[PDB]
C-alpha cells in the first residue's frame, strides 16, 4: 500500500517514454511565454494553405477533396499516431503486456478514443488547439466554420476539455488516468476479466494515493475523475456514431481501416 508510489513512477515513466506530447510542454506553449517561438495560428482557409505550403508542414494524406475533408484527414492520421502510442505506453506497462494478444485488442479497441479524447485536452484551450507537434495552433471558429458533418465532431471534445482542464492535473495524474481507462474489466469480450480487474483496481487505489499526495488541498478529485472516464465513454459513444454518418453520407471520404476496425462492432 506505498509501493503504490512505485507502480505509479513505473506509470508516469512509459508516458514520458511514449507520448510525443506532454501537457507540460502543451501549456508552456499556449501560454506563450517559455518558448519564444508562437505556434502559426490556422484561422481560414488561406492560414490552412500557408500551413500546408511549409510554415507547419501532404503527410502520406488520401488524394484532396476540399478543405472540410483535408482537416478531416489531418485528424485522423493524428488519431491513428495516436493510437500507436497508447499501444506502446500500454505495452510499457508490464501486466498489461502479460495479457494475452486478444485481450490486449480488446483493451485498445474499446479505450484509445477515451483516452485520447483526455489528452486533446492537454492541448486545447476554449479557443483552439495545437497541432503538428506544437508548431502549429488551429482555432475552434475555423473547425466549426467547416462543412458539415466534419463541423461537429470536435466540438464537443472542445466542451468536455475545457471542463476537464478546469481540475489542473498534471502528467504524473494523466499518466495513472490513462491507464486506469486503457484496463478496464467492462470491455465487451474480455476473456481474463479477474486478471484485468485485478490490475484496473490497483491502478486505481495507485490514482487516489498519487492524487492525495499531489493534490493535498482538492477536495473530491478522485470521485471527479471517475465520473470524467464515464463522460468519456459517452463521448466515444457520440464519437463511433457520428463516424458512422460519415461513412453512410460522406463516401469520398476515405477511413482509415484501422479506425474502422475499432468501430466495427461497438
Ligand atoms: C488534430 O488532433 C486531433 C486528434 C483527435 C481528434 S478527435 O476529436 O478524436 N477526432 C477524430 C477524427 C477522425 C478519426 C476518428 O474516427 O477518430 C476527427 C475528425 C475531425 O474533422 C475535423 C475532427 C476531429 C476528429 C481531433 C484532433
Amino acid at each position: 500500500v506505498a509501493d503504490l508510489k512505485a507502480f505509479s513512477k513505473h506509470i508516469y515513466n512509459a508516458y514520458l517514454k511514449n507520448f510525443n506530447m506532454t501537457k507540460k510542454k502543451a501549456r508552456s506553449i499556449l501560454t506563450g511565454k517559455a518558448s519564444h517561438t508562437a505556434p502559426f495560428v490556422i484561422h481560414d482557409i488561406e492560414t490552412l494553405w500557408q500551413a500546408e505550403k511549409g510554415l507547419v508542414w501532404v503527410n502520406g494524406l488520401p488524394p484532396y477533396k476540399e478543405i472540410s475533408v483535408h482537416v478531416f484527414y489531418r485528424c485522423q492520421c493524428t488519431t491513428v499516431e495516436t493510437v500507436r502510442e497508447l499501444t506502446e505506453f500500454a505495452k510499457s506497462i508490464p501486466s498489461f503486456s502479460s495479457l494475452f494478444l486478444n485481450d490486449q485488442v480488446t483493451l485498445l479497441k474499446y479505450g484509445v478514443h477515451e483516452a485520447i479524447f483526455a489528452m486533446l485536452a492537454s492541448i486545447v484551450n476554449k479557443d483552439g488547439l495545437l497541432v503538428a507537434n506544437g508548431s502549429g495552433f488551429v482555432t475552434r471558429e475555423f473547425l466549426r466554420s467547416l462543412r458539415k458533418p466534419f463541423s461537429d465532431i470536435i466540438e464537443p471534445k472542445f466542451e468536455f476539455a475545457v471542463k476537464f482542464n478546469a481540475l489542473e492535473l498534471d502528467d504524473s495524474d494523466l499518466a495513472l488516468f490513462i491507464a486506469a481507462i486503457i484496463l478496464c474489466g467492462d470491455r465487451p469480450g474480455l476473456m481474463n476479466v479477474p486478471r484485468v480487474e485485478a490490475i484496473q483496481d490497483t491502478i486505481l487505489r495507485a490514482l487516489e494515493f498519487h492524487l492525495q499526495a499531489n493534490h493535498p488541498d482538492a477536495q473530491y478529485l478522485f470521485p471527479k475523475l471517475l465520473q470524467k472516464m464515464a463522460d468519456l465513454r459517452q463521448l466515444v459513444t457520440e464519437h463511433a456514431q457520428m463516424m458512422q454518418r460519415i461513412k453512410k453520407t460522406e463516401t469520398e471520404t476515405s477511413l482509415h481501416p484501422l479506425l474502422q476496425e475499432i468501430y466495427k462492432d461497438m
